[PDB]
């Protein structure tokens, strides 16, 4: 009935992206992180940068998709650590150092589209998942509190990448947890209670994605 993956370890702390257009590479390195956690108990901070510099299926600070992140990190046999290759918020060159590799991936599973109870029990068996929602309503952007729904949240209009780390219900709404890429300012300490089960509000369910490990 209820999941909070903050309080389990499965999340680290929340980053700013600045003036890159990262967001994907963020929602990437948070659903590999929390598969990290639980198949070896350790976590640690993976690099973004690693994703926006050498992921050329991606468009770098000018967007992209998060299993082109994890398809890279397959076929490159890992990707490192933050401390080996620290975010910038630009691109540059790709120089990922095998040296400082700390997670590898298997491929990636997608969530049936549309399909709000697969998310469920993908959060609930998986851990963090990477979800594309509509993001550019105003109302999404002032969050400060409670259950975010507003029906004029358009779910053929995905646009950015958040990462859904729970679930549960607040004073009777059913909702996910959902931490965005945008500090610790934004929304509630960096995250958003978004709709559950009010039919794939802002697209929730509609490119969601986790890492094989
Ligand atoms: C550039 C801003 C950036 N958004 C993206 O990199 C992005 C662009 C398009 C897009 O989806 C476009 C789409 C999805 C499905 C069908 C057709 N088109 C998606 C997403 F969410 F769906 F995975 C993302 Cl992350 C992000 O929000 C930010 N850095 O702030």
């Amino acid at each position: 009935d209820s999941v909070d993956y903050r309080k389990k370890g499965y999340v680290t702390p929340v980053k700013n992206q600045g003036q890159c257009g990262s967001c994907w590479a963020f929602s990437s390195v948070g659903a590999l992180e929390g598969q990290l956690k639980k198949k070896t108990g350790k976590l640690l901070n993976l690099s973004p940068q690693n994703l926006v510099d050498c992921v050329s299926e991606n468009d770098g600070c000018g967007g992209g998709y998060m299993t082109n992140a994890f398809q890279y990190v397959q076929k490159n046999r890992g990707i490192d650590s933050e401390d080996a290759y620290p975010y910038v918020g630009q691109e540059e060159s790709c120089m990922y150092n095998p040296t400082g590799k700390a997670a590898k991936c298997r491929g990636y599973r997608e969530i049936p589209e549309g399909n709000e109870k697969a998310l469920k029990r993908a959060v609930a068996r998986v851990g963090p998942v990477s979800v594309a929602i509509d993001a550019s309503l105003t109302s999404f952007q002032f969050y400060s509190k409670g259950v975010y729904y507003d029906e004029s949240c358009n779910s053929d209009n995905l646009n950015h990448a958040v990462l859904a780390v729970g679930y549960g219900i607040q004073k009777g709404n059913k909702h996910w947890i959902i931490k965005n890429s945008w500090g610790e300012n934004w929304g509630n300490k960096g995250y958003i209670l978004m709709a559950r089960n009010k039919n794939n509000a802002c697209g929730i369910a509609n490119l969601a994605s986790f890492p094989k490990m």
